C-alpha cells in the first residue's frame, strides 16, 4: 500500500538524492550579492565544483545532508563560471571538490578536498 511512517529526520542516507537540492547556484554578478545576503551567523559555504569531479558522488548529498540539518544557520552556494579556470588558482581550488567558508561577509575557513568529516566538524565550529 504505502510505506509512511517517520518521527522525525536525523542523519539517514543512501546515497539517494532526491528532489529539493539546497546548494544554490550563483552566477559571477550573484557571488558577492549572496555572500553579503546572509543575516546573522549564516555560515555560507561556496561550493568549486570542478568538472573533473571525483568522490563528488557521495560528498554531493552529504553536503545536502549538512545543508538541510544546518539550513537555519547555514547557506551553501556553488559558483557558475566554468569558463574562467583563473577563479580556482585565485580561491585556492587543489582538488575536488572545494569547499571555502564565509560569514557576514567577513572571512572564514576553507576546506579542501572531500572529507565530509572535516566539513561538519567546521560547519558547527563555526556556527558555535
Amino acid at each position: 500500500m504505502a510505506h509512511h511512517h517517520h518521527h522525525h529526520m536525523g542523519t539517514l542516507e543512501a546515497q539517494t538524492q532526491g528532489p529539493g537540492s539546497m546548494i544554490e547556484q550563483i552566477g559571477d554578478s550573484e557571488f558577492d550579492n549572496k555572500v553579503t545576503s546572509c543575516n546573522d551567523n549564516i555560515l555560507i559555504l561556496v561550493d568549486f565544483w570542478a568538472p573533473w569531479c571525483g568522490p563528488c558522488r557521495s560528498l554531493e548529498p552529504q553536503l545536502e545532508k549538512l545543508a538541510q540539518q544546518y539550513t537555519e544557520n547555514v547557506k551553501i552556494y556553488k559558483i557558475n563560471i566554468e569558463d574562467n579556470q583563473d577563479v580556482a588558482t585565485q580561491y585556492g581550488v587543489s582538488a575536488i571538490p572545494t569547499i571555502l567558508m564565509f560569514k557576514n561577509g567577513k572571512k572564514l575557513s576553507q576546506v579542501i578536498g572531500a572529507d565530509i568529516s572535516k566539513i561538519i566538524s567546521e560547519i558547527n565550529n563555526n556556527i558555535n
